[PDB]
């Protein structure tokens, strides 16, 4: 069967900010198979940024 | 069957902002077979920003 | 059979702000299998942002 | 059988704010294998924002 | 059969906030197999913002 | 048969707010098959927020 | 069957803004296998930018 | 079937700004099957630009 | 089938600006095999510029 | 089938700028197989320039 | 006052399978302040494993 | 006061299995602030497993 | 006061398999402010795995 | 108080498999501000692998 | 006060295979703002792994 | 106070495959501001590798 | 107060194979502010490798 | 306080192989501001190789 | 205070194989601004090597 | 304080193959302004190498 559609805006705007489709922040941390004698740390940060 | 749409907006305005399809903010810390003397630590960290 | 949809708004604002299709903070945290003479510690964060 | 719809809104504003389809916060601890001679603490942390 | 609906509304506003599909905050602490000799804490928070 | 529903209201405003469809805060702790010489706790929080 | 589409905007203004397909910010921390009397940080950091 | 498109836009300004594809900021530390008696950090930095 | 497109803008200006295709930021430190008595450290910086 | 478009836009101006296909910005630090006693540190940069 | 255990167990087998600390499976579904002509159905299916 | 516990069991067997420390199946389905012309069902499903 | 704890268990196997410390299926359907002719349906699946 | 810990396992074998922090399936479905003339589905799988 | 660990396991195999510290699949579909005369269908998958 | 650790394994054997910090598998479709007369589908998959 | 390890294994053999500290694998489709008159899809793939 | 370690293995093997510190595969798709009469596909392809 | 390590590996010997410290293949695909009656593919490949 | 490490290995070996930094393949594709009838695609593979 037919479809039909009929789109009348006047002065549409549109805003896409700050958006992602898929984020990942990880770590993996520790002796890892290796002799540490010190701390190990891990501070990945992801930010999309303000406004 | 037919299927019509009439859309008549005047002037619409849409926002789509700090939206992300998927977000993980994972860590695996620990001794991961190996050998610590010391604090395994991890702060992963996602922030979709402010306004 | 036919389906109609008149479709009339007239200045129509729509917001979408701080939105996730699926979010996880989820952490490991432990021996794993090593030797560890400390503090394993795991801090994941995640924030959709103030307004 | 035909279906009609008519949408007849004058100055309808719409907000989704700060909203997830899933969201999971958690956490597996404690000695996973592993030989610990300290604290294992993990607190994942998700919010959705203030506003 | 026909079905008919005439949706008049004037200025509609919506608000959906501080909503989720699914939210789940869980910990597995303990030994899982392991020689602890220190204590396991595991606090997963999970807010869906004020206001 | 027929059926139509006229909708006609003013100035209609409607808040969806803090609300889950199914939220789960749960915890399992203790040995889990290991061996610990400590306290193991957890403290899941679920907070749908404030106003 | 026939698809129709009528597209009338007048003056549409359209911004995609500091957005991603796909953001990951990770890390792999520790001993790695190796012998270290010292701390291994790593702290990478994503940002969208600002407005 | 045929299908058709009439698209009349009138002055259409459209901006894509600090977008990528994929970006990642990762970082592998640690000792790496080396004898190090420092510290070895790691700060991997992305930035989509500001405005 | 026939597909038919009419494309009727006037003056459309569009900008693409700051946007990659994919974008790495990586670092890998530390031992690498050698024998260190210093610090490793890497900064790898990626800006996409102002606007 | 056929395929038509008519292209008809009066005073088109498009930018495209500070744009990469693909960007890598990386770095190997530390022993590499030598002998080193000072400190091995690298910041590659890389920017698409300002405006 | 002294706390003193003795654990002697001689080919302990543990099982730990298909277990989870929190599982939420919700929906929320319906017209959520929009205008829509046909059925919107959602079926999250939860499922921890057969054996 | 002292406290004993002598444990001596040969061969001991336990199985954790299909289990959940809090399971949460809901829906809120209607209009929810919309205008439908149609059913809105929802079945989310939660299964700990066969065996 | 002191604590005091003997683990000698000889062939000790563990297993943990299929778990997770939270875990969500959860979805958002509807007209969510928007004007829909046709049904939309969600089906988020979660499976922890057979064996 | 001292506290002392004597493990003496022979042999222990220990799995850690298909196991996850966290686990989120959601989805966000429906007209999102837009208008559509067609069914919008989402079906989101998470699995955690059989054996 | 002192605190002490004698370990002494012999020839002990530790397996962590098709693990994740979070993981999410999530999916935001719909008119997001625009004019669509078609299906708009996504289906992210996430798989551990078998075996 | 002194804190001793005595680790003696022999032959000690640890796997860590198909593992991930964090992981992400989303997507983000539809209309998103522009004028479609076709499907648009998304299917990111994501996968650990199979032993 | 003094910590002191003694790591005495034998033979000790470790893999650490098809990890990754943040994976993501994300697709942003749609008219994103264009004209379209046919499909758009993605399928952006990640694998860990078999074995 | 003092820190001592004593590492003595014998005929240590260690391996990481296929791994990385962040992962991401991502595509953005669709008119992107333009006009077109095809399809718009986009196949990012992420393999960390077999064994 | 001092910090002491004896490090007496016997034949030790350390693979890293096939691992990047950022990895990202993306692609933006569509019409960009520009006019176009055929169809835009874009496969962007990456691989860590067979073995 | 003083810092002391004795490292003692007697034949090592260490590899470092197939590894990189930072790898970026990416691809913009599409009208990019121009007028093109015909298909515009790109493939740009990278590989690390086989063994």
């Amino acid at each position: 069967g037919t479809h039909n559609q009929w789109n009348k805006p006047s002065k549409p705007k549109t805003n896409m900010k700050h958006m992602a489709g898929a984020a990942a922040a990880g770590a993996v941390v520790g002796g890892l198979g290796g002799y540490m004698l010190g701390s190990a740390m891990s501070r990945p940060m992801m930010h999309f940024g303000n406004d």
